[PDB]
This record gives structure tokens, sequence and C-alpha cells, in this order.
């Protein structure tokens, strides 16, 4: 928030904000999807049910798990609408801490999403790290991850990013996830999937939901926190869903009613607007096909600008390796710049990143990529 | 369980059925009512996240609407405020904040007959809801002397929850004279008032009068909490729009609390929904929309008070010899009818009129089309 306010107050004409949390188009503008503009809104403003607009919840389920999913056919998954991904993470955590014995710890990647620590602390669970990011390669440390998961106490809650890891952009492959998931099954761990970027990551909805789809048949309980903030661009409308797989329809009904008991004394019932939009889009074959193509356009721009930054760096004469910038996936990139280097980019060039070298690559575009590349070279050469 | 009453009502095949358990306003033709001022409000151009504490312009207008145009506390910057998920979110976030400024914060006092969700809201924030005397079932009216005595004997520095107006579920409100006495006790005993104001303007059609309680208390005590809902008064229900206000001694004190509010909001839901904030901000900043809104408020509040008054006259015209003056003395959408459990059940079984077993009637479900029938049925089961 401080980097935002400083950027805003900075008088320089050439300034660039690479600390934002939101997608931007090539003209650095906010981007309301056409499928969203074309969506049909509700006719009244009556409160939705505590657990959300039923049609929205059902489409969220199908989008997450696929329309063929056995768990979903059998009614084994307990679901509700939530205040973005954040609300799902919180409600999920509050549910675990009430109902899992000695659920006072949750394991997440060593470099991870800032709000997770406080979300789970409010739920009475201490975020503990497992090995994940390798700063030498700005890449993955699988062996370290597998080992930490294998040695975590049986029945540990394991938090994983489904794709487009935030803030590094470092994702395991599907092959890697197969190994990770086997360890989770064998150690009877409870996987908690934060899926904030389905489809936004690679432009492929199915591929991007591999983690929860693969885990759902492997473990007794899978938790998924699903955000529609980025992939429908619905940020400030606060729209997401929480999913918890269970053994049976009857068990799922009992969990939903326990979800209601957490939701009611928090905010009573959830905001309509985002639920309308997502429900309307996913039930309309024209809006759904448009949405899919818009997702690909967002995801392709991000991957193309990453690839452009790398090629511009080479054209500027950089002799350092930037291949991590193209291997990483999604909106957030751990650049591998040092604190000193980040500070000089700010001071001399008015390019704003976090001090850990995270760059929101959505803030790069046709208009500024060349300049940012030159500056990055100048400060690393 | 309004939800069960809803589902049964829907599934009931009878030709003549009436739902008096609803939580929302309806017009005379039993339709949901989106205010014209709301339909005419200017919405934002993008969907980016609002700030954790809400759209600044919204929060400032919410403050002025609550406390008025000549509030010194507001001029001096002593009030810490944020946008919330309806009145519910303000109650929860407020409660979760109390231990920043209230000592030994494990209990909160509320009226003996009160808003159902309060118990659970404050239990989640670590506080046990304890009753003070308020509703008199003999008169379906107020028991002031019992309220004053409970407040006087509550331990010093107790948190006291009060409904600003249109008490839910009974419709029994103290007068301003009564509130003066209540507020003196709260000041003298160093109690901390927590005002749930869900019906400002919706209650009587007068925004200033309806906000008397928080306006009167704000100069009398070191800390006042207000949970403000825009669900009923702007008809914004399912958009989840409200604000939370906490008075303090100084701007510096307020700044600290706002930043602590942020720390509660972020790990709960990150930041609040735009739509309702846009609407309320746009209306309150436009003199033309504000005037329209004020008129529409009066229309809503007049219909509720006229249908109460009609039920009473129809009861008399049916031949009822019982007293129903409480129905007209009560204020707002909810009325404790004084019907017994047995009587509520017979209305349901014999007449297909649905209310909660406590005799609460959502009067907004009464209109030109059904008031006569409901009156006859109420007479038949009470005579
Ligand atoms: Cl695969
Ligand atoms: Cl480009
Ligand atoms: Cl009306
Ligand atoms: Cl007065
Ligand atoms: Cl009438």
């Amino acid at each position: 928030l401080g980097l935002g306010q400083d950027f805003r107050m900075d008088p320089a004409k050439r300034k660039v904000n690479l600390s934002i949390g939101v997608y931007r188009d090539d003209a650095d503008q906010p981007f309301v999807l056409e499928c969203v503009k074309q969506a049909t809104l509700g006719t009244n403003m009556d409160y939705a049910p505590v657990t959300g607009i039923a049609s929205f919840v059902e489409e969220a389920q199908k989008l997450c798990f696929g329309p063929t999913c056995a768990a979903l056919r059998d009614g084994r998954i307990a679901s509700c609408q939530t205040l973005g991904g954040t609300g799902a993470l919180r409600i999920g955590g509050d549910l675990l801490n009430r109902f899992v014995a000695n659920c006072n710890r949750i394991y997440g990647p060593d470099v991870g999403y800032p709000n997770h620590e406080s979300i789970f602390a409010k739920a009475g669970m201490e975020l503990t790290p497992y090995s994940y990011y390798d700063p030498a390669t700005k890449g993955l440390n699988l062996a370290g991850m597998l080992e930490c998961l294998d040695k975590a106490p049986e029945g540990s809650v394991i938090l994983v990013h489904a794709c487009a890891h935030n803030p590094t952009g470092v994702d395991p492959t599907h092959d890697d996830w197969r190994q990770v998931c086997d360890v989770i099954k064998r150690r009877n761990h409870i996987p908690f999937v934060d899926m904030a970027y389905q489809g936004f990551a690679t432009g492929q909805l199915d591929y991007d939901a591999f983690v929860p789809r693969h885990l759902v048949d492997m473990v007794p309980n899978l938790i998924v926190a699903q955000s529609f903030s980025k992939n429908f661009g619905l940020y400030g409308h606060r729209c997401g869903a929480l999913h918890i797989s269970t053994a049976s329809a009857e068990e799922a009904k009992r969990l939903v009613s326990q979800l209601a008991l957490l939701i009611r004394p928090m905010y009573n019932n959830p905001p309509l607007y985002g639920a309308w939009v997502v429900s309307s889009i996913l039930k309309d074959p024209q809006l759904t096909a448009l949405w899919k193509k818009e997702l690909k356009q967002m995801s392709s721009r991000i991957a193309e600008v990453r690839k452009r930054l790398v090629s511009e760096l080479k054209a500027c004469g950089s002799v350092h390796d930037w291949s991590h910038i193209e291997r990483q996936v999604g909106m957030m990139a751990y650049t591998g710049l040092t604190r000193e280097q980040v500070e000089l980019l700010r001071s001399e060039y008015h390019i704003y990143m976090t001090l850990n070298g995270r760059a929101a690559v959505s803030g790069l575009n046709s208009t500024n990529v060349e300049y940012v590349s030159q500056a990055i070279h100048n400060v690393t050469k």
C-alpha cells in the first residue's frame, strides 16, 4: 500500500508500478472483461442465502473440479460462496481449527502469499514453512519440498498454490505434483489448495486445476479456496468459493451447515454482484466461450511480456541469466534483483517493486518494457 | 429459523397464504423495492479492490449521515471509521476490536428480547451476551425502570448494546426523553455504548431523529461504537454495505484504531465490496439524489406505520375486544404482536399465515391486498 501511495505521489513522467496486485491491459488500464460487461445481473437486491447463491456455488464447483467429477456427482463436496479467495481461506481455517484435533499449525511454502500468515493466525494456526523457492535459480526446490512434507507430522495441513505461485511465479510441473500428491496421501496430510489463478495462469482452465482435481480422489478431505478476483477480473466485488471434499453426501450436508455457523456471525450472507456475474457467464455457452478466450488473451499477454523483457535484456547487453522470468508463470515474478538493486531502480529510474525483488509483470507493457529492461540491465551489469 | 418458515411457506399449496416472517421490505404489491435514487446512482468505472477500510468517500459520507453536519468529534477527526459487510460486519469487526480500548472485555449487555445474530456475533469476538431488562410482555412495550436499574447495577465499564431505533424484533423503542435517562446512567457508570443502528431513516422517515442515540452519546462518553447498516434504508440488503464508527479522545487515537481495524479486516476478507459503497457515496454527494432518497425513505416508513394503524382498525372492525395499541406505538418493520405460541401455530395451520413462534410479525409483509384477511384471522384465534 505504501509503494502504491509513493508511486502515485512521485512526480516523474517516466514511472512504472510493478508492485500492484491487479491485472492491467497493454495501455496500463484496468480491464473489465467483455464477458463480465455482457453478464446478466439479478433483478432484486434481497439477501442471498448464508452459503451464497445456489446456482453460483454449483457452477463454482463444476469449474473447479470439472463437470465429470465423481465426488461432485455423488454430492460429497461441501461448498459455499465466500468473500473472494481470502474469505475461503479464513472460513476454511476456522473450520479446521474447530474440528481437527490439535490443528494449530499449517505448512506453506517458505516464500509465499503475505496474507496467509495472518489469515491462518486468526484461525489459531501458525504458518510454518516447507522448502519451496530456490533463490540461486529463482526456481523450485522439489527435493526439499518432498522431504519437508514427508517429515511433517502425519495429518498435517498442507497449504499449496494451485498455479501461478504468488509472489515468485514458480510452479511445480504436473509430473512434480504427482510426486507431491503421493507424499500427501501416504502421510495422511490434509491438502488446502489456494487456487487464485485458475485459467489466468496458463490460459487452460483444466490444466490449471490439475492440483485439486488430482487430489480429490486421493485423500479423504481436500480443501479448496477459489478466487474469482483475477480470472473474472472481479477483484473489488469480492467473489470466491470454498470447497471441502468429504466421504458422503450426508457428511457434506453436515459441513455446509457448520460453514453457515461460521459465516453468519462474520457477515451474515455474501455479496450478490460477483455471484450473479460468474453464475450468468458459466450458464451461458456464448459467455463461457468468450470468457475462455479472454482468459487466454490475459495469460498470453503476461507470458509474452515476460518473454519480451528477457529478449530486451539480452538486446541491452545483459550477460546475466533471465530464463527464470520466462519459466515462471503468472502475474508475479521473483526477478532475483537484490534490495540495493530494487532501491536504485526506484531512485534513479522510478520503477517500483517490493524490496524482495518481486515484480508484478502485468505492469509491464509495449509502452514501458524497453525502458524497464534498460534500467534492470543498468543496475545489474 | 426464518429459513425453514420461508421454505414451508413457498411449498404451502393454499390459495390464501401470507408470509410475516420475512426480513426484507416489500412494497404494497408485495414486491421487492429497489429505490429510484439507487437505480439513478453513478457507479464506478473499474473493479479494482477498494482500500481495506473501504472507499474513502463512502466512509466519510457514512460518518456525516450518522453523526450529522455539526459533530465536533467528526470535525476534530476523533472518530475511527471503516466500511463493513452490512451492519453484521460492523458488529463483528467492532466486537473483535473492543479489546483494544475496553478493559476485561468478556461480556456485553443487550436487551432481554433482541436481535438473534448478536449472541453468536459477540461470542465469536470472545464476549458473552448478557441480558438487561427491556421488553415487557404484559404491554408488548418498554420496561424503562428495569432497563435503568440493570444498567446502573452492571459493573462499571460494561459494554452496553442498544438498538438505535426500530428495535428488532419487537418494535419497542424508548423515547428521546427515555434515552436521556439511559444515557446519563451509561455516562455515570463509565459504560461503553455499542449502538446497532440498522434502521436510520427507515424507522420514522426522519434521519436526524432516528440517529439521536449515537449523536447524543458521542459527546458524553470517551468511546462510542456505532454499527451502521445500509441494508434497509438504501434497500441494499444483498450488496452487503455498512460502516463501523468508533469515537476516541483524539485524531492520533483514531488513527491507531483505524490501522487496527485494517488488521482485523485483511485476514477476514481483505477488502470490502464496491457496489454498495458507490451507490451510497454517489447518492449522499448529490443534492438531487439525497432529496429523492429522503422522500423514498418517508414512503417506506409511512407505509409501515399506515399498515400498522390499519391492522389495528381492522381488528376493531372485526369485533376484537382486545387492546392492539402496541401495534401502533411500536416502530419499524418488526412487531411483537403478543400472540401466544398456540395462537401463532393456529394462524399457520388454520389460516396459512406464517410468523415466528415468538409472535413476531414482519409488518412489511402486510399490505392492501392481505391486511383484512390477516386481521380477521388474528381476531378469530384471539377472541
Ligand atoms: Cl496431467
Ligand atoms: Cl510486449
Ligand atoms: Cl414504497
Ligand atoms: Cl431530542
Ligand atoms: Cl393499508
